[PDB]
């Protein structure tokens, strides 16, 4: 699963139900409107109880999933700017504790998010499903669980890139060419998975619904100054919103091939650095490691070798399709059904030109 979550854990201990009867029944919570009132009526549960990381996990998107419904409500714009001590603390305390910002992230609703229907068979979309939902036909299954399988099917390569890296220092010239070909081939079984979206998430639903619970607070208009998490900070703060910029698996490719995504002091630099405030801490680590390691780039470049050039751009090419074919996929789940905006479509498409601009051979 590379970086997912391996085995989620479902249920937290007995101490812990309150919290997962409400995480568990958002959908008619939220729509009943009797959500706010289950959180604020909530005893102060101590993280006390939670003794692995698998359940700190959990909890983590337990208590992610009812800060989204507490904040966003019904998604109408009636907002709730202070999210209630006797939920806020235990969430600070554990995000404290997993060093993730106390907001739902893509570790959290994805990577954490679910369970195979029958253990004994393979990772796929009908074999699998989340464990938690905000609304009925939000397509949160089809969003998280297709996140999940192009995550899992680009986290093939991360076996990879140490035979990358040691080819490199053992200059293994063989050795690193079918690396970087398996890397690429890694990519493009990940963009025919990408094609599932279509298969699971209705544009309408994920536009008008999903999107919603998914949204922060940071630079929110709707929150301007952030969330008081009562009881822990005095003043609000902003976080922002889940992204699959949050994946280090998405972002530790662009890493790998040099491409530099993450330089200059440019918004859509500056987003994917703090997308990794956003990662779990050995997820974050795993790309600063990559970023101190010598280019693979420069590598390539000073070989005089074509072989070597083909691969590497096999790589970026197939990095130039994924964010291409994003770039439809945004379309007709954001732009389409908003006009039923032009900043995010110039993040993405600085991103895809970022990528293209790496390549070795026009
Ligand atoms: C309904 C389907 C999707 C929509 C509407 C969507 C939308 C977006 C948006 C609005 C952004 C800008 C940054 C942000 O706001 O988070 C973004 C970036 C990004 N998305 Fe998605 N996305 C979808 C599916 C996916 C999937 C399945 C993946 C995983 C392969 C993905 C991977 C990424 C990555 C890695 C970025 C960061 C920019 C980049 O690396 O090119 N998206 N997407
Ligand atoms: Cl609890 C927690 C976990 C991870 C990051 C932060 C944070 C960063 N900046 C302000 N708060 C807080
Ligand atoms: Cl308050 C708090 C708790 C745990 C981690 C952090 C953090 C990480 N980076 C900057 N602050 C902050
Ligand atoms: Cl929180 C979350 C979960 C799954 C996918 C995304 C996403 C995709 N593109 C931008 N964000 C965000
Ligand atoms: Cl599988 C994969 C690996 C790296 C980046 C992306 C991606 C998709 N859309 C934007 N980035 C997808």
């Amino acid at each position: 699963v590379g970086f997912a979550l391996p085995n989620p854990q479902e249920n937290l201990p007995d101490f812990y139900n309150d919290w997962m009867f409400i995480a568990k029944h958002l959908p008619d919570l939220i729509e009943s409107g009797q959500l706010r009132e289950r959180v604020e009526k909530l005893n102060m549960l101590s993280i006390d109880h939670l003794t692995d990381h698998k359940s700190q996990r959990l909890a983590r998107l337990v208590l992610g999933c009812i800060t989204m419904a507490y904040v966003w409500g019904k998604g109408h714009g009636d907002v709730r700017k202070v999210l209630p001590r006797n939920i806020a603390v235990p969430y600070c305390q554990l995000s404290a504790a997993l060093e993730l910002p106390p907001i739902l992230v893509y570790a959290d609703c994805v990577l954490a998010n679910w369970k195979k229907k029958d253990p004994n068979k393979p990772l796929t979309y009908e074999n699998m499903d989340v464990l938690f939902s905000f609304r009925d036909g939000d397509c949160s299954k089809g969003f998280f669980l297709v996140s999940l399988l192009v995550e899992i099917a680009a986290a093939s390569a991360i076996k990879v890139i140490p035979t990358v890296f040691k080819a490199m220092q053992m200059q293994e010239r063989d050795t690193l060419l079918k690396a970087l070909l398996e890397i690429a081939s890694c990519l493009e079984k990940a963009l025919q998975v990408f094609h599932q979206i279509h298969d699971h998430v209705n544009p309408k639903a994920f536009f008008s619904v999903l999107r919603i619970y998914l949204s922060g607070w940071k630079g929110n208009p709707q929150l301007s100054d952030g969330l008081v998490y009562e009881g822990f900070w005095e003043d609000p703060k902003e976080f922002a919103g889940g992204s699959a910029g949050q994946s280090s698996v998405f972002q530790c490719f662009d890493v790998l091939l040099g491409i530099q995504q993450t330089a200059g002091g440019g918004h859509a630099a500056q987003f994917l650095q703090d997308m990794r405030r956003y990662m779990p801490p050995a997820h974050r680590n795993f790309l600063c490691s990559l970023e101190s390691n010598p280019s693979v780039r420069e590598f390539v470049l000073s070989k005089g070798d074509a072989g070597l050039r083909e691969a590497y751009d096999a790589c970026v090419k197939a990095l130039v399709s994924l964010r291409s074919y994003h770039l439809q996929i945004v379309t007709k789940y954001i732009l389409i059904p908003a006009s039923q905006g032009t900043d995010l479509m110039n993040f993405l498409k600085t991103v895809r030109s970022t990528t293209e601009k790496s390549l070795l051979k026009e």
